[PDB]
């Protein structure tokens, strides 16, 4: 009937009517449970050489068209019937359909709405889309990012935003973006043995190299966009410096912290993820909302495979660093995730503490209970990276499940591609 | 074939082959993802009134033996068959089987081994088992109690340690601690709408003065030992005050800390747990190893639902109390951990910090996998409350399943017990 979940810190309880809804399996077992792989089958929707069957997209497509006109209030029933009617119309004349722009934003929401490991979902409904589906070369994809890069920025002031470029149409003429994120920096294997920037992207830097990308050799190079149009091979694009809004850390007490030289660009977008909705896909649609402080400050910076700047933090702040039980790694990154926010909030950037966001997250999980009976949440994604349980979403149970629209993984590019 | 392991932090592999030995279903199903839930039935044994089916109780028994047999080194081939023999005879003679002290050694220390919640598996091994398998009384499981957290506490150089009561029979006879642990604070409803204690125990701490406990009404009040031995009404015994050892809470900086007038017992003991092995089910096994900083600290002192001292420790520290995102909490939650910490390695008391821990958790797994194919492991239990991706078992994908030996739930006594 309804699984019963309990958030063992009201005592409050829900009852999930929502994931009757899902899709097909997940990423758990019958005798097992998976939910810590990282990138798992049942979150990734690979390539294709051939279109979609008929009788797989049709059923898609009119459950989408029944969900967006069963969405308005006073249900518009004659526009309703209408539009299945010009839907299957559509799809038996051309082998496929296009979304109604309404519909893609409604979409886009909902796919938001739908993603199990976002914590800022309180926010789905406020979200700016551009309709890049008429594109067809490199050149106006790159030119489609910079606009994104740009109105998302909004010098500081942070929008929620997402771009959609051509659905996939028989799978050999996919436009792809070849980067992880908009904005990222490269990752060099040094001389010396060391790395310096990135180490997350070390195998992306030598593609870029490989395909005539002038290495800057540093820290926090912005690397190139590596766009991929109506199946072609990639192409090279700088990022125009202009566009790209970096934030210098400063401690608001410790003066020595920025002699680190210290910064992380403004813009969290998401570029590699696929948007599925009615039975169709669209492989290239970056988007982006805005940071949460341990993102940059826990993930980015301290991380072991990333720029692994805690020895130092430690050092610097005096602590008995070849001591654990000391717990000197906590006092550090809680520096830097009040370096990360203050400098954010010096230079009107905007950001959001993880306790502020739990907070919001564990509104919205009520409000989308009372509204739909069910929200799909990975909790071992939505709880922060550090303080755990004095989090509100620690305490809260969750279920974890893919409904439709989502937000799918890929295998990466260079993997599949065909080279001409 | 098997299942593929990554360890994002390393850029390790392993290939999981253990969870094809899991019992039956698990927590998760085939398109939702519950490994949230805190007491899911995969994991909770519940009560019976008729001895276990033959048909069921022998291939379980069966399948035991030759798991201990083909433990040791060199085979005791000879033994191994004649084991096999006495078992099933003893089967068909008496409708159940008694284990060897040996195999139950190995039961004990193998149903740790395949505990998916604890971090502190790496000793396994060394584990003290406590033969109270010929128990009749209430007062004779008192008794043995006592005798355990005697020798667990050792005079703070804590030693693991079980002790196991008589196995289920016809399950309307079974021997049971009402107790969540061994040693647990009381919880009261006062006058002036607070609540005093351990909020957590409150139920509990009234179905004691039901039974005819003395409320002593304070914040650290020992609660009394709810015994039901051979199926009979629980009987109410209080705890020798020289058995507990208690540890005052002190800042090695914040001389202020002590003011507050905290402490926490010394021994972490599990009380209501049930030992299945080989087709048997001990549904009283109280067990202990020792504290993990984070346990204290984090959960009991700061937890909404439990003590909730973060509120104040905030403002005797001076941060921000009504401003989240100065990162009080981060602050505050660390020195108590400091303090929590630097109490008992003051007081001579063993305790493990949360990185020292999961480092120990990680050699265990490595040594596992390359031991026996695998290691069950419950990423949401294993991450510290606090710190986590700074911990290694944050970057570590992991498979949870069941095997056999296991710890179990149960159903909380005072809800199915019948009142002669
Ligand atoms: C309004 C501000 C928003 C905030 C603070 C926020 C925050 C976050 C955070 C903390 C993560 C985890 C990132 C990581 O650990 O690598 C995340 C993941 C995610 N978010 Fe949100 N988000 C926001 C807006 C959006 C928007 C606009 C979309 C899409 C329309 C979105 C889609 C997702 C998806 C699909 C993921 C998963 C990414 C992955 O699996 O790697 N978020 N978000
Ligand atoms: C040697 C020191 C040990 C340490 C540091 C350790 C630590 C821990 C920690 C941190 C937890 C989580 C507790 C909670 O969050 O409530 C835990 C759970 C658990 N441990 Fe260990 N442990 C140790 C020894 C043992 C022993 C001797 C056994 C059993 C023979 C054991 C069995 C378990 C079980 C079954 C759980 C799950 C309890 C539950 O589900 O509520 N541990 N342990
Ligand atoms: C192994 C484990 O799945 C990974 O380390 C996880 C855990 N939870 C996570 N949570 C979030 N928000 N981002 C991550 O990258 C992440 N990675
Ligand atoms: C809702 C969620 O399952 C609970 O808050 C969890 C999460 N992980 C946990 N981990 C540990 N070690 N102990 C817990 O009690 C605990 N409870
Ligand atoms: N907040 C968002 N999206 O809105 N984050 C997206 C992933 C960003 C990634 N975690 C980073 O730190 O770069
Ligand atoms: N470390 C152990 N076992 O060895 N903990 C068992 C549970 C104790 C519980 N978490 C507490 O803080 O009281
Ligand atoms: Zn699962």
């Amino acid at each position: 009937q309804y699984v019963r979940i309990k958030n063992w810190g009201s005592g409050e309880i829900l009852h999930d009517t929502l994931h009757h809804k899902a899709t097909s399996d997940f990423t758990c077992k019958s005798k097992s449970c998976l939910g810590s792989i990282m990138n798992p089958k049942s979150l990734t929707r690979g390539p294709r050489d051939k279109p979609t069957p008929l009788e797989e997209l049709l059923p898609h497509a009119i459950e989408f068209i029944n969900q967006y006109y069963g969405s308005f209030k006073e249900a518009k029933i004659e526009e309703h019937l209408a539009r299945l009617e010009a839907v299957t119309k559509e799809i038996e004349t051309t082998g496929t359909y296009q979304l109604t722009l309404d519909e893609l934003i409604f979409a886009t929401k909902m796919a938001w709405r739908n993603a199990p490991r976002c914590i800022g979902r309180i926010q789905w409904s406020n979200l700016q889309v551009f309709d890049a589906r008429n594109c067809s070369t490199a050149q106006e994809m790159f030119q489609h990012i910079c606009r994104h890069i740009l109105y998302a920025t909004n010098n500081g002031n942070i929008r929620s935003a997402i771009t959609v470029f051509p659905q996939r149409s028989d799978g050999k003429h996919d436009f792809r973006l070849w980067n992880s994120q908009l904005i990222r920096y490269a990752g060099y294997q040094m001389p010396d043995g060391t790395i310096r920037g990135d180490a997350a992207t070390l195998e992306f830097t030598q593609l870029c190299i490989d395909l005539g990308w002038k290495p800057r050799y540093g820290r926090f190079d912005v690397l190139p966009l590596v766009l991929q149009a109506d199946g072609q091979d990639p192409e090279v694009f700088e990022i125009p410096p202009d566009l790209v809004l970096e934030v210098t850390m400063e401690h608001p007490k410790y003066e020595w912290f920025q002699e680190l030289g210290l910064k992380w660009y403004a813009l969290p977008a998401v570029a590699n993820m696929l948007l599925e909705v009615g039975g169709l896909e669209f492989p290239a649609c970056p988007f982006n909302g805005w940071y949460m402080g341990t993102e940059i400050g826990v993930r980015d910076f301290c991380d072991t495979q990333r720029y692994n700047i805690l020895e130092e933090v430690g050092r610097r702040m005096g602590l008995e660093t070849h001591t654990l039980a000391s717990l000197w790694k906590d006092r550090a990154v809680t520096e830097i995730n009040v370096a990360v926010l203050h400098s954010f909030q010096k230079q009107n950037v905007t950001i959001m503490d993880h306790h502020t966001a739990s907070e919001s997250f564990m509104k919205h999980m009520q409000n989308e209970y009372r509204a739909r009976g069910g929200c799909p949440a990975d909790w071992i994604w939505l709880v922060p990276p550090v303080s755990g349980s004095i989090t509100p979403v620690f305490h809260q149970e969750m279920l974890n499940y893919v409904l439709s629209p989502f937000y799918y993984y890929q295998i990466e590019p260079w993997k599949t591609h065909i080279w001409q």
